[PDB]
């Protein structure tokens, strides 16, 4: 993957400086802002928590396996920072063995802490690891229940997407799901596009939508650049100045109905 090198180094400034940007618990793919999101925690902190939360709720709804003694081995590719190995960890108490994937070193290394800190080390592993290597995983008699892609899909090139859906599809069992986030135009990535790729790879759409909502996903973008205006005004970061960038323009995109934020439930064959 010649893209790798480019994703690495868009990640690689410490957590304390994103911490101020995106929230405490690092929700990195937009947040849902209904009755249900908590008001005391970081509006950012609480939406990207209460968007994990709606999307296995829409899992559930959908007729997917996510019951406490379904869930033995889940895997979270492109995992950002970690806080869906924390939340999964929460949910599923019972769930021996969560996978995080992740190119970024500096993510790892500061999920690694979280993990560790709150004692998830015997249940939460960390994998320095392309998502179209997760085919070289450990243990490939335990077959992966559950796999999250939250954002992690627009950094794909067809090529990885295509490989990384080949290499999940042999180590998920039959009725495993997929709980996929990703921003997508309407006319890199489409609805149809993705649908296909799931479908090419063995794997069933059972939920299929738009969330948030562009209204939603407008609002968590604009508490972002509030953030970043107060804290990188003077475009000094390269990286922060790039997030400004996507703010701005993708906010932009979803005013004009371009794009939306999609939910992708699917299902192993
Ligand atoms: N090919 C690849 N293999 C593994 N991780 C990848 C990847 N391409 C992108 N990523 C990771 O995908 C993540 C997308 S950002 C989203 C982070 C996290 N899922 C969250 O929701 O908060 C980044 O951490 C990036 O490093
Ligand atoms: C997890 C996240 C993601 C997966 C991101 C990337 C959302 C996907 C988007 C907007 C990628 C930006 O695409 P691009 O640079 O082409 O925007 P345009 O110039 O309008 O075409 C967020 C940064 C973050 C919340």
């Amino acid at each position: 993957d010649h893209y790798q090198s480019k994703i690495e180094s868009v990640y690689a400034d410490p957590p304390e400086e994103w911490r101020k940007v995106i929230g405490n618990e690092f929700w990195y793919q937009y947040g849902v802002f209904d009755e249900k999101m908590d008001p005391s925690r970081l509006p950012l902190d609480a939406s990207g928590r209460r968007h994990m939360e709606y999307q296995f709720e829409l899992a559930e709804q959908a007729g997917a396996d996510l019951s406490s003694q379904s869930i033995r081995r889940a895997i979270d590719i492109g995992c950002g920072w970690g806080p869906v190995l924390s939340f999964l960890a929460e949910r599923y108490p019972h769930c021996e063995r969560i996978d995080g994937v992740n190119v970024s070193r500096p993510q790892l290394e500061y999920a690694s802490q979280v993990i560790s800190r709150e004692g998830l080390a015997a249940r939460v592993r960390l994998y320095l690891c392309n998502a179209k290597d997760i085919g070289a995983l450990p243990d490939p008699e335990l077959p992966y229940d559950l796999a999250i892609f939250r954002g992690s899909l627009f950094h794909f090139t067809p090529q990885v997407l295509q490989e990384t859906m080949q290499s999940l599809a042999q180590r998920m069992r039959p009725g495993g799901t997929v709980v996929i986030s990703e921003s997508l135009y309407k006319v890199r990535k489409t609805p149809d596009s993705l649908h296909k790729a799931l479908e090419d790879n063995g794997f069933d759409v059972i939920d299929r939508r738009i969330t948030p909502s562009n209204e939603e996903v407008i609002r968590w973008y604009g508490l972002v650049k509030d953030n970043l205006d107060a804290h990188y005004p003077d475009s000094r970061n390269p990286n922060f100045s790039e997030l400004r960038d996507i703010a701005i323009n993708f906010s932009d995109a979803l005013r004009k109905d371009k794009a939306s934020s999609f939910s992708f439930i699917a299902r192993r064959r």
